[PDB]
This record gives C-alpha cells, sequence and structure tokens, in this order.
C-alpha cells in the first residue's frame, strides 16, 4: 500500500491530521482522521493544486483540477480531483472523517501528494447552489486550516 | 519548468522560506532561500524521507536515500540524496541560502515534493567525522525547523 498523511493547521482554533491510503495503484484512496476547533456543521474539504503555504493556506491556490473539470462534489462525474466535499462538525466543534474516493491517487496525474489540503469555514454546496461561483469553488468561503500532503511510511 | 516551495516552522522562531526550481527533469535544482532565528554557525540541511509531521519533525523520519547508501556531504559520489549539506547562519541568526544540486530532483525517483525538508541543531560533519553516526547523519543532533516540500505555482 501507498500511505501519505496532511497536518492541518491555521491562524484560528482548527487543527487536525488526516491519513490517506491507496492498496492498489489507481485503486480507491481511504482517508481518515479528526479536525477540531470548528464550528458546528458543514465544512468545505479539498484538495488543492498547490503545496504553497509561503502566506498561508491562500498560497495553495485553486482547486486541484488536473483535467480541468467544473467544481462538483466527491459523488458527481462532474468534479475537480481535488473535491472532497464536506466535512461535518458536531456541537464540540469537532468532525470525524473517514472517507473513501476513487477519483484521487497518491501516484501519476492525479497525485495529491506535494499539494495542500484545506477545511473551508463555509458549507460547499457541491456545485449545486445555483450562483457562478458555485461550479469554482462551492462557497466554501475562506480556508481555516491547511497543510502540505505528504508520504507517509 | 518544475517549481517546489518548503514554509520551515520550528521553536525560536526558527521560520524559513526555501524555493526550490528545476529547468527540465534531467537537470539540476536551484534552492535558495531564508532561515532566520538560527544560532550563529552551521545547521545540518536535509530532506528526509517521510513527509509525516504527525509528531513534529521526528515522524519525517531519516534522511531521504533511495539509493541505500552512507551521509555524505552534497559534493560526494557516496551521499543521500537528501544531503543538502549545512547553511551558515551569522550573528544577525540569518543563513542565506543558495544551493544547485544535481542529484536532488523534483521528478522521478529522486524527487524530494511530498517529503521534509529539516534544519538541524549542529553542524553536518558530512560524513567526515569518524564516528558511525557521522555515515548516518552527519552528526547534526536535533531538528529545530521543518515543513514539507510542495508542488509550487
Ligand atoms: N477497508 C479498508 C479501508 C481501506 C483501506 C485502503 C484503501 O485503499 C481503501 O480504499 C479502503
Ligand atoms: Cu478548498
Ligand atoms: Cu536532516
Ligand atoms: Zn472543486
Ligand atoms: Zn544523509
Amino acid at each position: 500500500a501507498t500511505k501519505a498523511v496532511c497536518v492541518l493547521k491555521g491562524d484560528g482554533p482548527v487543527q487536525g491530521i488526516i491519513n490517506f491510503e491507496q492498496k492498489e495503484s489507481n485503486g480507491p484512496v481511504k482517508v481518515w482522521g479528526s479536525i477540531k476547533g470548528l464550528t458546528e456543521g458543514l465544512h468545505g474539504f479539498h484538495v488543492h493544486e498547490f503545496g504553497d503555504n509561503t502566506a498561508g493556506c491562500t498560497s495553495a491556490g485553486p482547486h486541484f483540477n488536473p483535467l480541468s473539470r467544473k467544481h462538483g462534489g466527491p459523488k458527481d462525474e462532474e468534479r475537480h480531483v481535488g473535491d472532497l466535499g464536506n466535512v461535518t462538525a458536531d456541537k464540540d466543534g469537532v468532525a470525524d472523517v473517514s472517507i473513501e474516493d476513487s477519483v484521487i491517487s497518491l501516484s501519476g496525474d492525479h497525485c495529491i501528494t506535494g499539494r495542500t489540503l484545506v477545511v473551508h469555514e463555509k458549507a460547499d454546496d457541491l456545485g449545486k447552489g445555483g450562483n457562478e461561483e458555485s461550479t469554482k469553488t462551492g462557497n466554501a468561503g475562506s480556508r481555516l486550516a491547511c497543510g502540505v500532503i505528504g508520504i507517509a511510511q
């Protein structure tokens, strides 16, 4: 198996740890871990193009989109490679993450390693919000925490 | 042609930004930037194997060593791929980094993206120290600051 990991940090209280595992080349990737310090509800959760945190999470650029598609949810055909939907926090501010995704990879042109995972201020509308920005960013707002996805042991 | 970046964070603040550029996949990599908050003198400067910062810089593991060689300096044939020698700080606590290296790469089997860059407590003896640890770590000591190397715009 191939493994990767991301430590999420930002300027405020949001912090988390996310693990990735891919049993087979071109097979699905399991994504799991925890994020704390969040407001209750949905928070957009995406891989962004650049693994650049120079000036904070903004430096990571747009959603990772090697196929030049429109934004969607993880269960949509029309999506960016980086579109992992939302994490959902309870009243304690904790989101338990447990995702399987077949579009991201840990090798090849869909590889997310060396790119940035971001958790956002607001819900991602999964491209169903009915404005122009819905099919670009999902209207998920600012970036609360992020980290560069690294190769794991 | 291909670019990467690393934000180094550790206590001091030991902080730094390091940029990487490779004009072609078969070519050398320029490494440049600044690190501040350092004690005057040499500090070992290496790419480590894993891009895992789960528990801090320790999680990054040993020097990146895809060819299973012994530790050396960047000019040596016998080196780890991740052996970038030392950065040298003045009394002002700043090291200016300007390295060109032909062994690291931003593609292929020697690709350093997704791995951790580390600045160390003490000097790297470039494998010339005459104890066993010299040929593994260069006797560079603890890990002051680190970051995961990411794909840049
Ligand atoms: N059922 C084990 C969870 C799991 C682990 C690795 C994977 O690649 C995956 O798709 C799912
Ligand atoms: Cu995002
Ligand atoms: Cu090191
Ligand atoms: Zn998207
Ligand atoms: Zn070494």
